[PDB]
């Protein structure tokens, strides 16, 4: 399967084709959306991430969710470039120098963020929560669900939570404006502004606009049954499960519908 | 102090000078001794690592090697062991470009880790030593006999060393001229396991060590001996077992034990 297929020990070489500003004048952050051209040969299903290895001439890898579908000819990925004290993250730093045309290295698939097979035919309902650059495995998640280039043969309904410091920070702002534009029965957007840097601050700020939407969000996950996507800061996943346990019954079978992905 | 000076956001490039493989012809694995140039820039004390980036070209993910070298070399150097794992077989991340790298490559490092340290008054305090190894655990112990053997240092140097076999003791010229140039000084257990597995190493470097238990304890306890273990993380209990037994082990002996292992 996709899983391992490139693994440091065997990693793709690919290149560089393009690289954005996914944020606006007035972000804090500095994200950019890197396409990468893989000549066909990176295999992944939607929600898997890629690992890139800073500096590699022919863990290690930082992971990366991918923020394009298959049906693209090469693959995005967004990404966030961490500083401190000037001094920038191991693979951060290399991102931030890295230009158009460039080489790149690649490990994966990774991971089993994935959405179910049935999905499409199913039409099954989704709550996706996001902080930060995780929105991206969503975006992909979109993408296939309502068949980017109205193509969608998918019903379900969508509600998103989606974290960022400011306006400027939402990440994939145009995609997410199209696809609620043109599926506004199918897909509910509520951006949640912390402006704070800090991410368990953020992530507070999403368990608190859940909470004041509460009735929204827990007739959506115990009454339609809808699948739960938790993606992006490490302190979400515990926020969201203690709205669920304090509100609800709230068992195994029901953990079965949660799917996570943090860091 | 030394330590980070060099990191993987700012790596020193250097050069390799020499590669040269430190076991013989019944050794299953390739060990590779790797003299590099770092321009005088590399700065380390005995017992440190440097962290090599494989693969890193110039626009947890370094592995660590003991230093052999002592700070007086112009070069340092380094032992590599390759690993090899089966499902046609395969190599190690760092492994398989130690494996490929030639002379005159670039090779970048990070700069000084680590802690396992010479006391530094040992040259002056004829401090008595005992130093347990397993496979690639000589280096560090290799650049400490260098270092205290400079010469007036009249301590007492007792080496355990455990490997598959003779054809893979590392360093074996540098062990026994050190031996034999000071043969009141430094004396040398061998162990070999004769299996390819690295707790059965261990097991037995334990087992030379129960024979000779009073010995170590006194050696320990009376001559008051800093203890080093460096090699597999296996060996690690199995000294501090013998160390627990027919011993009381207050908190001072504890500032005597240092471990190094991986
Ligand atoms: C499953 C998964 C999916 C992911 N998806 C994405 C994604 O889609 N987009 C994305 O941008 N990231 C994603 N990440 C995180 C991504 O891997 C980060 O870029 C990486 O984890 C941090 O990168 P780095 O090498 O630049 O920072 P590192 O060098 O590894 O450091 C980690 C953090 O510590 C800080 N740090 C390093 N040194 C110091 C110092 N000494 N003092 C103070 N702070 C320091 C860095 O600034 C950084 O914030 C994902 C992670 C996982 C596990
Ligand atoms: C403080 C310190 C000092 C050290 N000093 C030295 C030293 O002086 N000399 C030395 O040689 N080493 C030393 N090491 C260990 C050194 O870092 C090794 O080269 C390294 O840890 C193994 O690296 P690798 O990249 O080749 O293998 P990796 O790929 O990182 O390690 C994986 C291990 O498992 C095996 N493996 C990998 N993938 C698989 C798989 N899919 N299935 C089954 N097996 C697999 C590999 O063969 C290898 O043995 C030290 C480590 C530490 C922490």
């Amino acid at each position: 399967n996709f899983i391992n297929l490139y693994t440091v020990k065997n990693p793709l070489k690919c290149k560089i084709v393009d690289k954005i500003n996914l944020v606006r004048p007035n972000s804090p952050n500095e994200v950019y959306h890197l396409e990468i051209n893989h000549n066909g040969l990176f295999k992944y299903l939607e929600g898997h991430t890629c690992g890139i290895i800073p500096y590699y001439n022919e863990r290690c890898a930082r992971l990366y969710s991918i923020s394009s579908s298959n049906n693209m000819e090469n693959l995005s990925v967004a990404i966030k470039i961490h500083k401190y004290e000037t001094n920038y993250g191991y693979c951060s730093g290399f991102i931030k120098n890295l230009k158009i045309n460039d080489d790149i290295y690649l490990t994966g698939a990774h991971g089993y963020f994935n959405l179910p097979n049935d999905a499409i035919q199913k039409n099954t309902n989704f709550i996706f929560i996001a902080t930060g650059t995780g929105i991206s495995p969503y975006i992909s998640f979109l993408k296939k669900l309502f068949a980017y280039d109205r193509n969608s043969n998918y019903t379900g309904y969508i509600t998103i939570y989606y974290g960022v410091y400011n306006e400027d920070s939402i990440l994939y702002l145009n995609e997410l404006e199209y696809f609620q534009k043109m599926y506004p029965n199918n897909i509910n957007i509520h951006y949640v502004f912390s402006y704070k840097q800090n991410s368990d601050a953020t992530s507070f700020y999403v368990q608190d606009e859940i909470y004041k939407r509460k009735t929204e969000f827990l007739n959506l996950f115990n009454n339609y049954k809808c699948e739960l996507y938790i993606c992006g800061h490490k302190s979400i996943r515990y926020k969201v499960m203690d709205i669920l346990k304090s509100h609800d019954q709230f068992d195994e079978k029901k953990k079965k519908r949660v799917h996570v992905e943090v860091y």
